[PDB]
């Protein structure tokens, strides 16, 4: 069994969000299109789309797909991460998994999972573990 | 704790899907805007949005939110279901949960989760347990 775990940071460079439902409450449903950069061991760029359900301006859940293109050491390719997220008390966090059979290039035949927690200024710390087969 | 489980069917009445990424493979990323109708003890209509990741035309995962407006007997209101779904072997299935603090009207304070499995003709069987 071979596993590779990477701990790092990402930077959000753009965040484009459009509501499709808004109630007097302050609750809303939105779609967000986000771009993020990764530097370090994991190096690349992601385009992400999330659907978000806000119960109020400070509390939401979000789900979606992150399309990563880049490299991890000698491996080059792309993959899709499926995200299950929460936004509470000014902090966004997510649990994600690599979508089976979504990977290309040197990332084929790998499973993976991880999480992230936001910090400040569009940054977040993440951990991801990729495993063979 | 008093629990009740409702088992029924829903009918897709509209489904519009738009790709935002397509690969030479047949893989694609899409958004789907959907409407469904519910008849029975759970009676009403839902407006749904899903994001979908297709590995090929026969296999996909989907996630999103269903906004239901209607009644559950004498109780009237709305709520949001958060879905985690799979399409495989010609069957769509989802596990969902009622989003906390999303419910309105007589549905405030409802807690719940369930699943659905598609049948044919735009229909699916669902089960939902609420508190």
């Amino acid at each position: 069994t071979k596993l590779q775990t990477i701990i790092g940071m990402f930077q959000i460079t753009a965040w484009d969000e459009t509501s499709y439902f808004e109630s007097d409450n302050g609750a809303k449903l939105t779609q967000a299109v986000i771009t993020q950069s990764y530097q370090g061991v994991l190096q690349g760029h992601s385009e992400i789309r999330y659907l978000m359900s806000y119960q109020d301006n400070a509390n939401a859940t979000f789900v979606g797909f992150e399309h990563f293109t880049g490299s991890l050491g000698d491996k080059k390719g792309s993959f899709i991460l499926q995200h299950k997220g929460l936004f509470a008390a000014g902090v966004a966090s997510s649990e994600f998994e690599l979508v089976e059979r979504s990977a290309t290039g040197d990332f084929v035949h790998l499973v993976g999972k991880g999480h992230f927690v936001s910090t400040e200024n569009g940054q977040a710390n993440y951990q991801i573990t990729l495993q063979d087969s």
